[PDB]
């Protein structure tokens, strides 16, 4: 009983100002979980949306900008995709952008551009030796959607050139999932 | 954003024993609500099912025996459908079945015979004029799914020859139903 | 179990004499109701003709003079079809013609002569927001044949110009409806 | 104004058991009637369809059994077509089946099984000469559909071989029959 | 008599401030009715357009900003169709977008940015049960031209994302009806 | 923004008796101004039709006879078009008809005879020169919809025969008009 649909969540993420006069880069991580965008449901049914089964096919990641057409200090970064839960050490101020020569690299214009990455991401199934599936509509594993203990997903990373201003994004996350078995329970009233 | 599903139930039904001799008929209504197959959902959500409307397209009306095939005093009795909320009146031994020459009429073999029923029912929309529309699947109303005041959609009539034993039959309805613009609400934790 | 026919009734309207001089015009609506043109049954069925359902087709007015050729004072009026049950006020001698301009006016001679009209009516479901459907065969509602509590059918206004002798005409109406579900009742003797 | 319908009605038969040894016969006669069928109407329609003519065009005899299949001492008898109101006089043990070697003989198993005859009857013009049509549905003859007096049809009569149980039969009658001539009357009120 | 035409009609609306430093988002609700568009007439014709039916083909409602290019604090919302009278409550600061993950959704940039939506509406018959019929040019209901008391349409409604300065917008709707029957009423002078 | 329609008015025209024992005609003029066909609208629409300019194509007038078919002193006379504001002088008894040898003379049967004429009229546009235009649909001019000053349009002048009975006539003018530029104004309320 396949369904397709499409979940979304929205928050913020700003990059702080910096005295420093370099050209200094600021790194984080950007994991993406299923009780983010699916809250729990009620009775009976443990979720909102009544199914045994999901497996996430793309993400779409959208760097809405918070700041000014008229904002200085321009900058350049980089958004790379990262399918192993190893990310680059987050860092406030790094001489340099290690997404910058990434095969998945996408330039980041800044502050005030928008920036969109559409992707597959995998699941942490062990971290420990990291092993993800390459891309196979067909293939792809179903995982459970467990009531309070969903994996984490996993893929991307970003690096922001600092400024002197502060740099504020809304940062709008959709995944286009996949369900099966229609699980619903119906007792009497 | 369609989603055509199938919500069941199931409930018992008796034709207790009479010391008639004649052959008389018990007679019975049966309607179907909504309410009876998707329960209340939890918090933002008010359904378990997250949709704002729905139009039911079929219902199956079976009756499942609970009786042996070794018992006797059999009968013949009629299922007719009814889509305006104007049933024969209920009554316990009537002298004939109402319902025997009607165009929707068939035959309920008694008292160890499967019987099913497969129609479109209607929605009781003014019990005073009581309108109903001709089977359109591309016409069909939609109806809103509300909290806990959903409209009662009417269908079947039925008559069942009385017997010295006490006739027993565990009723399941199926209905198949047509959901529209998924409304699921996403909260913080 | 369909059922096309006929019904039809007949009754008497007269236009009183004025001694105005100018032209004036005589208001008078009409409804339709099946109560007038089918009577109750007898027994178990309370109506005549047996079935459950109907929906009217068309309707057939026919004004029939009752007037010689003869007769002075010729005059000139309209008819028009009104689907709302709110029609022109009723009105002795008004000074224009209401119904003139209407799109669906038909000219109406007088005395003598013979008028007719034929179209498809509509029932009265909410009076007050009077809505209904456009013409079409296969998406027309069915509706119940209720015991003594039917409802009004609408679509006919006119206007009549006065004169100095009484103008009497003898109407006929006719119905083609079509019926459904045969719903006999045999009960023994 | 033809109009095609379908007319049911339901009546019990019993064998009843005899300690006779040998294999006996209970011969019984079955006529048609349309006052059983059609009851009378109210007002100036004196029955309930308002038609004037009628003719049958073919009946259904259904033999529902009332006895369980567990029952013994079964037995085989034989149902034929007797167009002319001379049966075989009513025997509660004859030695022998009358109807056996007759050319419209169905046999009938006994008592657990359902027997269906699916004929055209006849009409009782004249009992001294017993004269009647073949079948031809263009040059069938219109008869009147009288008020409480309308003409026996005929067309059945059975043999069934009596038991040391009772054999009781359910049987349902169904008469499709073609009116002519929608001669409703309607009155003022 | 149809006549297709377009009626406008300006207004504003305003989200204003506030110091709450999380994403919050403004909800509020857009019905439509006639009377808003269409004034009074004058004399023996009630409305300036002389019709008696219409119906609401479609609705284009624009955001057309009040704001600068330059404004920061940007932010984005949702803008959904909802043709059943029953709104996401009204909200000055809710913590999250209800109308991001409906079907209909259409992203709405802020606050310097135009945003269109052109659907079509659906009138309120029954808020009890909230009945809409799919969209069929053919089949679309006639409503009445009441004089003082039409009824009010429904289909949109808005989450706009609050900001630190107060957000304007001059909103222009136009709706395209389709009028039938010209009623015109020529009294003499 | 074209919008052609039809426009009616209804009014009275006698010829009174004569003792003169010779055939004598009585002459009279018509002319055709929008302003008795358009009333006066309400508010800030100054008329009740909402478009700014306007063409009248055609005028139908017709002569409905109020006389019985049995009026005596029958007689002959003829209705002629006359584009340009100079007509026969209006004559009670004229000893000739003027009309007759026109190119444009259609014979008037008397009293009891309908007379239609069905023509192209023109505006008086300078009744010093009298010049119009030729019939074409698409060079013709558009004149301006004014409040309550609208040129007079022309074309028709009629001879009647005098006879020793009154002969009264009920005048019906249709002008098939052709608007432009709908210009409905909405205030706020
Ligand atoms: O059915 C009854 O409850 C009952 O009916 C009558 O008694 C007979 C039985 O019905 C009859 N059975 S059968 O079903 O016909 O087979 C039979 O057994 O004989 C009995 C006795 O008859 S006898 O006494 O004549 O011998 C009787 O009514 S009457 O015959 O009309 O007088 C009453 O006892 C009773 O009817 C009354 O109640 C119903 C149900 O409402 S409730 O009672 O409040 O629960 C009333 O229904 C009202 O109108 C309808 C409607 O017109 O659609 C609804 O109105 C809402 O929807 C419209 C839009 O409609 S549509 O266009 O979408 O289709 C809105 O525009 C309205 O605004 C809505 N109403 S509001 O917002 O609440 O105001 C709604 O069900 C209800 O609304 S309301 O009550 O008007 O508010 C019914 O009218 C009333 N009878 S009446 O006499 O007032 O007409």
């Amino acid at each position: 009983g396949i369904f397709n649909t499409r979940l979304s969540r929205t928050f913020g993420y700003t990059i702080k100002r910096t005295t420093v006069k370099t050209p200094s880069w600021a790194v984080d991580m950007m994991r993406f979980n299923i009780n983010d965008f699916l809250p729990p449901g009620g009775g009976s049914n443990p979720r909102s949306v009544p199914f045994e089964y999901y497996r996430i096919r793309k993400v779409k990641v959208e760097f809405w900008p918070c700041s000014p057409i008229t904002q200085g200090d321009r900058g350049v970064g980089s958004s790379a995709v990262i399918l192993d839960d190893n990310f680059v050490t987050k860092a406030t101020a790094l001489t340099y952008d290690p997404y910058v020569n990434y095969s998945s690299r996408h330039t980041i214009t800044q502050p005030f551009s928008y920036h969109s990455r559409y992707f597959t991401p995998k699941p942490v199934l062990d971290s420990t030796i990291d092993y993800f599936q390459p891309n196979n509509k067909r293939n792809q594993l179903w995982l459970r959607l467990q009531t309070a203990g969903n994996v984490d997903h996993v893929g991307l990373g970003t690096a922001f050139e600092n400024s002197i201003y502060d740099q504020e994004y809304n940062i709008r996350v959709t995944m286009y999932v996949q369900f099966r078995e229609f699980n619903l329970k119906d007792p009497p009233l």
